[PDB]
């Protein structure tokens, strides 16, 4: 089998993406933020707070004939900016671009952190990092991909997302004709449970390459790029009156600026970030200060091949035996 299911920006700027996703039994089609960073599919629901509701599209467990009560199973889940949620847990049927899966773990929400209600068009999150990070307790549970695996074509799914526009999910088959010349495949590592690699090196604009080890992860659900401070600085330093500021946390660029690209290694191969993927908007509305899209690592513990990067390629996500991760330029 196979899936195909187009992802959409959720603003003008690339903030985050949404793809839809059919749950129950009459479908229930909720806007979910697929992300390779963490393992856990979890929904607003009938059972979320309501306070903490504003917007959202809710997965309603008692209308579906297919849900069923994971008896005794809770989840509860911290990202890395201090965002949460935490519930219960259903098992239901799942489709994403008409890929079905019986018997998914739905987690369901009764308690998000303020950025998630403040967030109207992200109805929930679809996991697709290992399994080994999926917080359900006391019997962890599989992802999406995890359970589509074996009836698969091929054991793979596939990131095209958009610059400013749609782009794909697929699931069990490459798509040819999304992009140009051919993948480089690199070696992954599980260890923490991400999709982990590691770049060759970087150049920023015109400039000449630089060979140096860049170990961090492919994480469709993390907005920026986020890369050690040596790197960021010597991107920034190509912007004139480009600063970090403490007050926004991170790089700033002044909005009459224009961007030089930045270009990262795979293997040989190179995938260039074209420098308007990197502005980010003004900081606050009327603004002449504009948010950098590349920024430090320092203060995460890993480096962060996140939207802003992965935009810029067709991703493979192989859940091979040994998994490998695929880039090719579009
Ligand atoms: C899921 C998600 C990410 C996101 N990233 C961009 C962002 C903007 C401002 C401050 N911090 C982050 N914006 C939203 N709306 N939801
Ligand atoms: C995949 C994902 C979504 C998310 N949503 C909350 C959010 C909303 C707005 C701005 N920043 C965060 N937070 C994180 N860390 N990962
Ligand atoms: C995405 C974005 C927006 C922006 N807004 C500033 C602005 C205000 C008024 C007229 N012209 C520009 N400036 C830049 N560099 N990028
Ligand atoms: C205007 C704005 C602020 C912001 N703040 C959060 C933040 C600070 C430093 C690094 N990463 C995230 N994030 C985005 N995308 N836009």
């Amino acid at each position: 089998s196979t899936g195909s299911a187009t992802t959409t920006p959720i603003d003008s700027l690339d903030d985050a993406y949404i793809t839809p996703v059919q749950i129950g039994t009459p479908a229930q089609t909720l806007n979910l933020d697929f992300d390779t960073g963490s393992s856990d599919l979890w929904v607003f629901s009938s059972e979320t707070t309501a306070s903490e509701v504003d917007g959202q599209t809710i997965y309603t467990p008692s209308k579906s004939t297919t849900a069923k009560l994971l008896s005794g199973a809770t989840w509860s889940i911290s990202y890395g900016d201090g965002s949460s949620s935490s519930g219960d847990v259903y098992t239901d049927t799942v489709s994403v671009g008409g890929l079905t899966v019986t018997g998914q773990a739905v987690e369901s929400a009764k308690k998000v952190s303020s950025s998630f209600t403040e967030d109207s068009t992200i109805d929930g999150l679809l996991g697709l990092a290992f399994s080994t990070l999926n917080t359900v307790s006391p019997t962890q549970q599989k992802t999406f991909f995890d359970n589509a695996k074996a009836s698969l074509d091929s054991p793979v799914f596939t990131a095209d997302l958009g610059y400013h526009a749609p782009g794909t999910y697929n699931f069990g088959f490459i798509d040819t004709t999304a992009y140009t010349g051919s993948i480089t495949y690199t070696a992954v590592s599980t260890k923490q449970g991400f999709w982990e690699w590691t770049s060759t090196g970087y150049a920023v604009g015109s400039g000449t390459f630089k060979s140096t080890s860049i170990d961090g992860i492919a994480d469709t659900g993390t907005t920026l790029l986020y890369l050690p401070a040596t790197v960021v600085s010597a991107y920034w330093a190509q912007v004139s009156g480009a600063k970090s500021s403490s007050s926004v946390g991170g790089y700033v660029f002044p909005c009459s600026a224009t961007l030089p690209s930045f270009t990262f290694g795979v293997g040989s191969a190179r995938i260039v970030i074209p420098g308007d993927y990197i502005d980010f908007g003004p900081i606050s509305t009327g603004s002449s200060s504009c948010f950098g899209g590349i920024q430090s690592s320092a203060g995460i513990g890993i480096n962060i091949f996140g939207d802003v990067a992965l935009k810029a390629a067709f991703v493979v996500f192989n859940g091979a035996t040994t998994p490998t991760l695929g880039f090719a330029s579009k």
